[PDB]
């Protein structure tokens, strides 16, 4: 990947804006 630390909290950061995408869809455009 990257950086080690930078990799977990980009996946994480990642996994949080598909959750605020929740109300519309989660799945289908949990992406900028």
């Amino acid at each position: 990947c990257s950086n080690l630390s930078t990799c977990v909290l980009g996946k994480l950061s990642q996994e949080l804006h598909k959750l605020q995408t929740y109300p519309r869809t989660n799945t289908g455009s949990g992406t900028p």
